[PDB]
């Protein structure tokens, strides 16, 4: 729906702390 | 860089939710 939206990664800070746990 | 900064612990709430799993 958003006119002009762009693709980028969004960093989830939880994911690596689960990955290291 | 901060004039007058003080040392204290900062509680991360996710760390114990991992540690208690
Ligand atoms: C942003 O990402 C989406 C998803 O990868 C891209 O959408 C695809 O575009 C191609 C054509 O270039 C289509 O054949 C695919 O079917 C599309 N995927 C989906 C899920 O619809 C989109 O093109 C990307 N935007 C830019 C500017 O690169
Ligand atoms: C806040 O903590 C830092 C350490 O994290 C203290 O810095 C040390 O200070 C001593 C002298 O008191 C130096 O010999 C060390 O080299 C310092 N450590 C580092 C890593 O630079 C700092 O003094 C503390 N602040 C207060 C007001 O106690
Ligand atoms: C800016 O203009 C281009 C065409 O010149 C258009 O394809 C694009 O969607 C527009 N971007 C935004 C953010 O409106
Ligand atoms: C207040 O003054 C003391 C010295 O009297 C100094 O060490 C400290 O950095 C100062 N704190 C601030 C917030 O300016």
């Amino acid at each position: 729906v958003v006119i002009g939206i762009v693709n980028n990664t969004v960093y989830d800070p939880l994911q690596p702390e689960l990955d290291s746990f």
